[PDB]
């Protein structure tokens, strides 16, 4: 756009639920600024630019940013896995995370939020490895009927939250969205299963109707015979 | 690495699916036979009562 | 439209059953304004613009807004699920929600309404995951006869 005035104090407005790191290379002093405060640089201070991960399969180096948002957000990833029956199928997951900053006045705790410079790619490949590893020993039918408990046990442990203690990033939930087979033949084979289930249900109602018809028929026949003997 | 290997595993997964459909069809057949025999037994007892 | 006068006090009329968040970057003081009050900015205050979710399959980043409405509204979502018989079938649901603000004078409680900057996409994917997970172990006939 228009050029900036190089002689003016370079400054930046940190949003709500966010932080920046800035080190004074001259006076030899770091500081992490929290909250919605406005940050103004000294003559030799610099920002810590975060190279993050983004995209639909979560590629790395896809979103460079300047401040760190530590709120209850979520990010969603697409995981291709394979089961013990060798069923290749891909997932869509959703990861509720936030940062647990116990003290914002601690210079050593708050430094650890920037200890891991790609907090999204790390957690997403970690949960991908965990889910991929646990489902690989589970058959296809058990996974299809119980895939909530399988993945909720694969991500967490023996636990409600998945804390990552290098930076304080907890993961409080996982939300599976779409589980479908990669192979089209697999889906076509499952369509025959659902049409057989429907045919089974119609055969069951026809058999119940036939047995009710036979009961009423025999009851009427018995009353007719007793009436003929009375006549 | 080998494509033939993956193609051989596709036959394994389609056999697993065929096994699952055969299992549900057998369970449905046995439930049908149980209800059929129960109705037949009630019908015979009712014919003797008539 | 016509340009605004940059020298006039920038102001906004918050509706009934709504709130805005506004932080004074100079004097270092936040405030959440409730009710139908008229909000006027100081010389260094700013608004918190909410990027929300909208649409028919509830896509994200579809409705940017400025104030937060916390009334008994509803939003409707379309959920494609699949049962234990592998019956793929899609739903249309409707979600009566409101915000429970116990004290409007509390600076810590009322800050939490903006703690989650996309309250629609979060709740809709959460209920989508729950419904999708519970129906996946239920056969098609039981679901059709008892889906309420
Ligand atoms: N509580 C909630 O449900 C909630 C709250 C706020 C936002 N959201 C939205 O949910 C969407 C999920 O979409 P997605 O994750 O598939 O898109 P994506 O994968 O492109 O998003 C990448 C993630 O990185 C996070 N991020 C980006 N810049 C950041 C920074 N400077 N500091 C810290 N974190 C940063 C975002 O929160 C986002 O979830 C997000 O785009 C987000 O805006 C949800
Ligand atoms: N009690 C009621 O039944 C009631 C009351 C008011 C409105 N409504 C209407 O019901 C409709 C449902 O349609 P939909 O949800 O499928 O359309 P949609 O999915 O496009 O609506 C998105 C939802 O976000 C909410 N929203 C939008 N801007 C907001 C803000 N600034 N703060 C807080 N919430 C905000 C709306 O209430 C709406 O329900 C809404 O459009 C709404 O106007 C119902």
């Amino acid at each position: 756009l228009a050029p900036r005035n190089k002689t003016r104090v370079v400054s930046y407005r940190v949003p709500h639920n966010a932080a920046v790191q800035v080190y004074d290379y001259r006076e030899k002093r770091a500081r992490v600024v929290f909250g919605p405060e406005l940050v103004s640089l000294g003559p030799e201070e610099q920002f810590t630019v975060l190279s993050l991960s983004a995209g639909r399969p979560k590629r790395p180096h896809a979103r460079r940013a300047l401040c760190l948002l530590l709120g209850p957000d979520f990010f969603t990833d697409v995981i291709t896995i394979e089961t013990a029956d060798h069923a290749r199928l891909q997932l869509q997951l959703a990861y509720n995370w936030h940062f647990e900053v116990n003290d914002r006045k601690d210079p050593q705790e708050t430094a650890k939020l920037f200890s891991v410079p790609d907090f999204v790619g790390d957690a997403c490949k970690a949960i991908a490895s965990r889910v991929r590893g646990a489902v690989a020993s589970v058959t296809f039918d058990d996974f299809h009927k119980n895939s909530a408990r399988i993945i909720r046990t694969a991500v967490f442990g023996f636990r409600d939250q998945a804390v990552f203690p290098q930076n304080g990033l907890v993961v409080s939930s996982v939300d599976v969205q779409s589980v479908e087979p990669v192979d089209q033949r697999t889906r076509d084979a499952l369509q025959r299963s659902v049409q057989l289930a429907i045919e089974i249900t119609t055969n069951s109602q026809e058999a119940a109707a036939k047995h009710e018809a036979q009961r009423l028929e025999q009851e009427a026949r018995g009353r007719l015979e007793r009436q003929k003997i009375l006549d």
